[PDB]
């Protein structure tokens, strides 16, 4: 039995909008759980953290976590906005919301129940589970079935 939880996300998408999808890999209780969704139009970096919270959301108690990702919106988000974009209401510099603020509100619900710790893996050296999470982000986007409704060409 694994002592801490570990998950491993992708996602990907053919526009800019264009039909994306996600793939997370979650290894929980004595498990491996596999979630992967396609959407019609939504982006990249949208799918990306997608994967991160379907992911999180299903872990139903507080636990240690370790999230292995090549994910470099993730990364960035994580490493250097989320916290200043907390100090100032989820808020830009010309006072509009942030970009996506409906999807990093959402993730930052799910971080906060647990102990984190981030593996920022290189694209072409990821473990076997990161391939895995690549090829299904891919298959997801080729057959979309949900719409993304927090997607704007917008705000």
């Amino acid at each position: 039995m694994l002592k801490q939880v570990e998950i491993f996300t992708d996602g990907s998408c053919l526009g800019n909008p264009g039909p994306g999808g996600y793939g997370a890999i979650l290894r929980y209780r004595g498990r491996e759980k596999t979630f992967s969704a396609g959407y019609t139009r939504t982006t990249n970096n949208r799918m990306e953290l997608m994967a991160a919270i379907v992911a999180l959301e299903a872990l139903k108690e507080h636990c240690e976590v370790i999230l292995s990702t090549d994910s470099q919106y993730l990364r960035q988000g994580i490493t250097q906005w989320i916290h200043n974009w907390k100090k100032r209401g989820w808020k830009t510099a010309d006072k509009k919301p942030v970009k996506n603020v409906d999807l990093w509100q959402r993730l930052d619900a799910a971080l906060g129940q647990h102990q984190i710790k981030w593996e920022w893996v290189k694209g072409h050296a990821g473990h076997p589970e990161n391939e895995r999470c690549d090829e299904l982000a891919r298959a997801a986007a080729m057959n979309p079935t949900l719409e993304d409704t927090g997607y704007q060409v917008e705000v």
